């Protein structure tokens, strides 16, 4: 009804859309100056550590350092440690598999043959909408468990004579800030040392993995080697119930709109 | 329902390692085996040159690998911005649409601090205008099949079975404009194979990209529509794909 119904009014696109276009504008001309001094320092930049290769080096020809950049360039092109970390076992492929259905896709680890390709094709296919079947699923019983917890002590708010408006003003908010504790400021923390990360690059992870976005260029665990089977499970573990808290919230106020 | 979850979370975590198990065997020989290989290397350029240590090799080694990481063109030594507004508006489109490519990754904090709330402003807003045009792209489709549909229920076929010719002819027409058409474009203009063009749009569509193929990132191919139109056309592709995931929902 109200779904494609106030999406049927031309005006409200239309107006939506220059407002999209426009708003993808700013945040180009924002991200601009914001990135733009330091990103292509590879193309010309290992063009003066050749130089200073073959000047440190007059034993060796530029065509046999031109070869060895060639050489070690479909190395790194299907695997190379620049220093085991094997990035297709089971524990590292389940991860990559989870990364397909829940639509992150880090991309970190990418796929070299064309019959895994296709495999994975058919496997986004039909992998990724049961996901969401499931996630949609977890989210029911998931905002039961924490109602029947923010009944409890929503008790304790009315009795102390807070007005009905109590909610709708106040039992929206401590039920976000008590996920936003769990699955944003706990782990972040928790990342904070556990990668050692900066205090915003966990944070910076975690929104671009709960929002699906999955950029790749923050796992970092492996940031060397994966090293603890605490994290394969856990982390994939927050990641669905991260995402499932995500849809619970995304879908009440969905109601409430 | 418990019931129904708690089993079909055994489905989907069984459907996840009948994945690893798959992609194990079809990626394991190759990724190890450049592993393997790269040690050679390191070997046969230490005896062709002495006057090297490994050290100042083993330096090396990790300099051209934070150069190829970085995108860097081994094919001949040494402009195509990156962060140009061209391309930095297509970066914003990554994000939205929760495709995020990765290519091009983030450095700076101040960047990524503003990726932060750009990221959670912009993913629900642009789905309120995909889905607001995947309804009138829908209604606007359907308003024109109806001067074909006229014409097709005079040849005595039951419109119990016109409906469903029409629901093949929906999502033919569909994957026709929006998966034939682009990997055929794809497969032409980057010279992709077949299951690299197809391959790049579903994991694009499906919003899990992965990064390793993006059209138009080449920098060569300077057709003024390719770079923004591309994109163009993912909104549509997005907005179509999705829409159908609803109906999908409903039967
Ligand atoms: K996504
Ligand atoms: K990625
Ligand atoms: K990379
Ligand atoms: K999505
Ligand atoms: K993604
Ligand atoms: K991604």
């Amino acid at each position: 009804g109200p779904a494609p119904g106030r999406a049927m009014r031309s005006t409200t696109l239309l107006a939506l859309l220059a407002l999209v276009l426009l708003y993808l504008v700013s945040g180009a001309l924002v991200f601009r100056a914001l990135e733009q001094p330091h990103e292509q320092q590879a193309q010309r930049e290992l063009g003066e550590v050749r130089e200073k290769f073959l000047r440190a080096h007059p034993c060796v020809s530029d065509q046999e350092l031109g070869l060895l950049i060639k050489e070690v360039a479909d190395a790194l092109g299907g695997g190379a440690d620049p220093e085991s970390h094997s990035a297709w076992d089971l524990g590292s492929a389940f991860f990559f598999s989870g990364t397909i259905i829940t639509t992150i896709g880090y991309g970190n680890v990418a796929l070299r043959t064309d019959a895994g390709r296709l495999f994975c094709i058919f496997y986004a296919l039909v992998g990724i909408p049961l996901f969401g079947i499931l996630l949609a699923g977890v989210g029911d019983r998931l905002g039961s468990s924490l109602r029947h917890g923010i009944g409890h002590i929503e008790a304790i708010f009315l009795k102390w004579h807070v007005p009905p408006e109590l909610v709708r003003v106040l039992s929206a908010m401590l039920f976000l800030l008590i996920g936003c504790l769990l699955f944003v400021l706990t782990p972040t923390f928790v990342f904070c040392y556990m990668e050692d990360w900066s205090k915003l690059e966990a944070i910076y992870f975690v929104i671009v993995t709960l929002t699906t976005v999955g950029f790749g260029d923050y796992v970092a665990g492996a940031d060397p080697r994966q090293d603890s089977p605490a994290y394969q499970p856990l982390v994939s573990f927050w990641i669905l119930l991260g995402l499932a808290y995500f849809a619970s919230v995304l879908t009440t106020i969905g109601n409430w709109l």
